[PDB]
This record gives C-alpha cells, structure tokens and sequence, in this order.
C-alpha cells in the first residue's frame, strides 16, 4: 500500500492510526476511516495552513483522512510533568494557541464540539495543534448542548474554560457521568443563573437544581492568578451570548 499501519492512538470518535507514509520520507502520520462537503470544509481550512490545527496531508478513496502525526496530546502531557505541574508561562502560552487555533475555526465558520484534553495535541516543541473537529465523556460538553438548546460556536469557549482549569488542576473540573450529573456538578461551582438565562422550551428547567451558590473559583483551582479567574469565569458563564469568544479572549489582560 502507500501507507502502512503500526498502532491505534486511537478510539472515539472513531479509531485513529499511526502508519507509516511510505511516500514521504517514511514519517509517521494519522490516518482515518454532507460527507464531501465536510471534506471539502476540511480541505478549505487546511489551505490556510494555521499553525495551531493539525495539518491535513492527504485524502483518499470508503474514506481515508491522512493527518499529521503529534507525539503526544494534553492528556499525556499532563500525565507526565513533574511536579509541581504546568509552568504558570506555559499554562499561558498553551492556553494562548488554543484560543488562536479556535478563533481561527470559528472565524471560518467551523465549530469543533468535542473539544478535549485527547484532540489537543501537544508538539515536542511545545506547539498546540487541535484536532477531530469536522466530521460526523461530557466532562468538557457546555450547558446548553447538555439541555439540548443551542450548538453555537460557544459550546468550544465552555469546552477550553474547563481544559485552562485542568491545565492547573491536572485533574478535570467536572467529572460527571451523565448530562444530568454533569449539569449538577457545573452548577455546584458556578451557581444557579438567573431565571432569564435558563434556556426557553427545554426539557430540564431551573428548578430541576438546587445547587444553591457559586463558590469562589480558586476553590477548585488553586494556583490561579486574578487575571486567569477573570478569564476563566468569561469561558464558563452559563449563557452563551454572555460567554467570552475565542477572538475577545485572545485580547484578555491575562496574555499581556
Ligand atoms: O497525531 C494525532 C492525531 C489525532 C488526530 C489526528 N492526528 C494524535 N497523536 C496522539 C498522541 C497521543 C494520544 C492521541 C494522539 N492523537
């Protein structure tokens, strides 16, 4: 063949392969298996060749994606750095990449949805590269696909609220294990919204919670400067025409 497989790195979405690029030098490379429209967004981005998405190398003729191939992502990342953790300039300057690379999506009209510690993928430089966005664990999912109202570009900013948060905990924000649950467990730290940011006609209303208060978030995450809370608050604000987008975020005072 042209390519050659070795491994799965690998499931969701749903594996994901290193081969072997026969071709090009023998390096290593992803490969996967409406639809050519997707493609045909997918092919689009990459003539842009941001610096902080994955590049695609590659497609064949069902269907196979040829992606570039990173060492690590942020799970193993963070799995792996000593203690006492993240540098406070690295947490910055990981977090700086993401928003680059969101805001470069979302400003082509590309929304990621399944943003989490396993598709951000971390170069031996210490580059961000997202990936497995375009094609078709709630821990990451926001509020409002939780309660089924609204898939906006938003859903991504709630998504790197909770990843910043992990960068300093190393631990995720909110383990739950249902949409319910994971409703449950967000509002125990952010608190109850107002009545008139609970989203109209769903099926679960705000009184379905009695999660009392917000607590203060550094709580849960210690280490955090004023400025990271602030920015960090913004990402994880209950309704989403509130939320921060990628673009203002990339302006927050905490990157100055
Ligand atoms: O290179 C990767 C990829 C994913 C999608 C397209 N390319 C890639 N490298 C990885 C390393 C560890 C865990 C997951 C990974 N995933």
């Amino acid at each position: 063949q042209q390519y050659e497989c070795v491994a799965e790195i690998g499931e969701g979405a749903g594996k994901v392969f290193k081969a072997r690029d026969l071709k090009n030098g023998g390096r290593f490379v992803a490969l996967k298996r409406s639809t050519i429209r997707e493609v045909a967004v997918l092919r689009h981005l990459e003539t842009f060749e941001h610096p902080n998405v994955v590049r695609l190398f590659d497609v064949c003729t069902k269907l196979t994606l040829v992606f570039e191939h990173v060492d690590q992502d942020l799970t193993t990342y963070l799995d792996k750095v000593p203690e006492p953790g993240v540098p406070t300039e690295t947490i910055k300057d990981m977090m700086f990449q993401l928003l680059r690379g969101l805001d470069f999506l979302h400003s082509h009209r590309v929304v990621h949805r399944d943003l989490k510690p396993q598709n951000i993928l971390v170069t031996s430089s210490g580059q961000i590269k997202l990936a497995d966005f375009g094609l078709a664990t709630l821990w990451y999912r926001a509020p409002e696909v939780l309660l089924q109202s609204s898939y906006a570009t938003p859903v991504d900013l709630w998504s790197v609220g909770c990843i910043f948060a992990e960068m300093f905990r190393r631990k995720p924000l909110f383990r739950g294990s249902s949409d319910v649950d994971q409703l449950g467990k967000i509002l125990d730290v952010i608190g109850l919204p107002g009545e008139e940011d609970w989203p109209r006609d769903v099926a679960l209303p705000r009184q379905a919670f009695h999660s009392k208060s917000a607590q203060p978030i550094e709580k849960f995450v210690t280490d955090i400067d004023e400025l990271g809370k602030d920015l960090l608050l913004k990402c994880l604000t209950f309704n989403p025409a509130k939320r921060i987008s990628a673009y203002s975020a990339l302006s927050h005072p905490y990157f100055q």
